[PDB]
């Protein structure tokens, strides 16, 4: 489709991020003086319209809240419809926080760019949780860099050159999943390794388990790879299990997933192929820290509180917000 114009203004110049929904792709606007925007454009099928219509209902009530995007979520500037796809006109951002990983060759982001991404998601997200939404799908993908301008120099520690961001401001971006507290909540949410325990279990969830996916994607930032190198839902327990301890009891009790326990407990052999897989991927989480100095072991006291078992336990935004990790940037 580059070189098609949509609602006779915008034409298709590039294909910018891909998915279950459609595309999202830079367009000429040759109605402003030629610059670039993004355009979302939906599948005409019906599943992704209504999480499309979702998505404008969302964005307009937070652009309307928050104008100038504060809080940084993306900004809608217009929708309409074209051949029966939905179209959702967005500020042109950068390349995704996983984009830049990939092409940086998987070398995780500096502890100082850490603290100002986490700052800035968890500012983001706060405001949803803030106003009776759940985000439900975070994830690498969906957060953006403003600018994805990098300086360049060579790192004599690795042998290599390596690309850093000049301003590493993001934006989240994707509202076609995100509930409001009295809508209905979909049975399964979320991107396999950045889904919350309550999810996997069924329990039901609201506002914490985008916390869970925050601390999944933190590590990501920190190590440049998942802890959770999985596909299946009883492994991906087990390496739960093996990186934070036994899940709580009472979890187990309430859960009718009843073919992932035996007894009260995990029905894993850590004897067969995939024990030996977790065992050898998985690791009780303190271990992965690259250092053992004060500002690594408060952004990991901040994860290990984001990646409490039990909802009702975990750490909220507004409390992440205060925590000493964030200091630095005072
Ligand atoms: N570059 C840019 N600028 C503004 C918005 C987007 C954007 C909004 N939603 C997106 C989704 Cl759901 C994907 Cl998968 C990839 C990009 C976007 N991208």
């Amino acid at each position: 489709q580059s070189g098609d114009v949509l609602s006779a203004r915008y034409e298709i110049v590039d294909t910018l991020g891909e998915g279950a929904f459609g595309k999202v792709v830079e367009c000429i606007d040759h109605k402003a003086g030629g610059r670039h925007v993004a355009v979302k454009i939906v599948k005409n099928v019906d599943r992704y319209c209504e999480a499309a219509r979702s998505e404008i209902q969302v964005l307009e009530h937070l652009n309307t809240t928050d104008p100038n995007s504060t809080f940084r979520c993306v900004q809608m500037l217009e929708w309409f419809e074209h051949h029966g796809h939905i179209c959702i006109v967005f500020e042109l951002l950068g390349l995704s926080t996983y984009d830049f990983i990939k092409e940086n060759g998987f070398l995780p982001f500096r502890l100082d760019h850490i603290r100002k991404m986490a700052y800035q998601i968890c500012k983001s997200v706060n405001f949803l949780h803030s106003n009776k939404l759940t985000h439900t799908d975070l994830k690498p993908e969906n957060i953006l860099f403003v600018q994805s301008d990098y300086t360049e120099a060579y790192n004599p520690k690795i042998k290599r050159d390596e690309r850093t961001l000049i301003n590493p401001d993001i934006k989240v971006v994707d509202f076609g999943s995100a509930t409001y507290d009295d809508e209905h909540h979909s049975t399964l949410v979320s991107t396999r390794h950045y889904r919350a325990p309550e999810v996997i279990l069924a329990l039901g969830w609201s506002q914490p388990c985008d916390v869970w996916s925050i601390g999944c994607i933190l590590i990501e930032y920190y190590l440049g790879f998942t802890v959770f190198p999985t596909h299946d839902s009883k492994e991906h327990l087990a390496m739960m299990e093996r990186i934070l301890g036994p899940l709580p009891k009472h979890m187990i009790q309430k859960t009718r997933k009843r073919k992932y326990f035996h007894h009260d407990r995990l029905d894993w052999d850590e004897h067969s192929s995939a024990g030996r897989y977790v065992s050898r991927r998985c690791k009780p989480l303190k271990e992965f820290m690259l250092s053992q100095d004060v500002e690594h072991e408060r952004l990991f006291d901040l994860i290990q509180k984001m990646l409490e078992y039990d909802p009702a336990k975990r750490i909220t935004l507004r409390e992440a917000l205060k925590h000493p990790f964030f200091d630095l940037l005072k």
